[PDB]
């Protein structure tokens, strides 16, 4: 068929295939540019690898590191009649790239947080790769369905005690506009934690190492975000903030147990990024555009892949063999550049004078909407928007 961009606002119910694979495409190339990580590990299983961070895990590990790699996700394939998610044919290109080159890949497709999730992947590390030497948790999801009960329990991105007002874009008009977001109850707050806390990622982890799946020495990472003041009141102090919280909890616990056998488990605080779920908070559009335009011309901008890959080589895994720079809490910090003094007075000095007549002057908010586009595989470069597309698309991935 022939696949449009069906848009409004921060909702776009299409994906292109070929763009989405273009950039899988762009994302390899910019790794494989970088030159291979010495140190890397071998045997990398990336729970939630279809997009956004999970899916620069899943390529730096490979294109990077040279290593066999195992992804978790739940997308939706596409039938002839309709394109699937950005997701799926984000995961496609990758095993068709890693199979051209010798890499090993294989892919479980279902609910992550269920208990059949880790049987799936316990067993299929059991065919070939037999232990893996580092799990990446880069699920994002706002909705866990409990694996005991089949409860579905959603988070909130909520302010706790007081109302959240500040400066955002409005959606499609451009307009700078005041908005408002409630404060959580509550159950809100608990179940925020239940999603996006840790409770998760200690499942793979201890049923992996049950199985023996575990190479001794394995790494684990899980990824946060701490922001700008901006957002304090969802991300530091709302309920996102008691999630994270609970994930250091549970990075300190992996820590101590991956520690019997010289292995360790670290929250990887990144940086903003454009994700189909980033304009969930109204600010943040208004905040990306601005703060990536100051660090464009201060030249430290990165997207997903450039992250990741500095996770990977300059903290996890670093030529010299020296330990990664971590925080007081244990966290590698990734957005370091990002929370850099001059880059945040910068924003700080120009937040109070944005307005929609100078919002495309002060900020790369056309730039914004552009990139967002580039998420579902629309306005890429290598790509002929006329072509006929099927929208079926297969590769080496098994349902559960």
């Amino acid at each position: 068929m022939i696949i449009k961009p069906r848009i409004r606002g921060f909702i776009c119910t299409t994906t292109h295939p070929v763009g989405c694979e273009q950039n899988v495409k762009e994302q390899i190339a910019l790794t494989k540019a970088q030159g291979p990580i010495a140190n890397a590990p071998k045997r990398v299983l990336v729970v939630g690898s279809s997009s956004g961070y999970g899916l620069s895990s899943r390529i730096t590990a490979a294109f990077g590191g040279g290593a066999s790699t195992i992804g978790v996700f739940f997308e939706k394939a596409g039938t002839e009649k309709k394109p699937g998610t950005a997701g799926w044919y984000n995961s496609a290109a990758f095993d068709k790239f890693a199979k051209e080159e010798g890499l090993y890949s294989k892919s479980l497709n279902g609910d992550a947080f269920s208990n059949e999730a880790k049987q799936k992947t316990i067993d299929l590390i059991k065919e070939d790769l037999g232990q893996i030497d580092m799990v990446v948790y880069s699920l994002a999801s706002p909705v866990r369905k409990m694996p005991e009960t089949g409860e579905v329990i959603r988070s909130s991105l909520k302010p706790i005690g007081e109302t959240y007002t500040a400066t955002a874009v409005d959606t499609n008009k451009d307009a700078i506009i005041e908005a408002s977001v409630e404060p959580a109850t509550e159950q809100e707050i608990k179940d925020t934690v239940t999603v996006m806390g840790g409770e998760d990622w200690e499942l793979w982890i201890n049923a992996l190492s049950e199985a023996g799946v575990l190479a001794d020495g394995c790494k684990t990472v899980a990824y946060s975000y701490i922001g700008t003041e901006l957002t304090w009141p969802i991300y530091w102090d709302g309920a996102l903030g008691q999630a994270k919280m609970d994930l250091d909890r549970a990075a300190t616990a992996l820590n101590e147990k991956l520690s019997a056998t010289g292995g360790t488990a670290n929250v990887a605080v990144l940086k903003s990024v454009v994700t189909q779920a980033s304009s969930a908070i109204p600010v943040m559009p208004l905040y990306i555009a601005m703060v990536f335009k100051k660090m464009r011309e201060e030249g430290v901008h990165e997207g997903c892949q450039e992250q990741i890959l500095r996770m990977f080589s300059q903290r996890l895994y670093k030529a010299d063999g020296s330990a990664a720079e971590v925080d007081e809490k244990n966290r590698l910090r990734l957005d370091d550049w990002e929370l850099r003094e001059d880059i945040q007075q910068h924003c700080r000095d120009l937040w109070p004078q944005v307005t929609t007549e100078n919002l495309k002057d002060l900020t790369d908010y056309v730039e914004y909407k552009e990139e967002f586009l580039k998420l579902f595989g629309f306005g890429v470069d290598g790509v002929d928007y006329d072509a006929d597309v099927n929208p079926e698309v297969n590769f080496d991935v098994a349902d559960i």
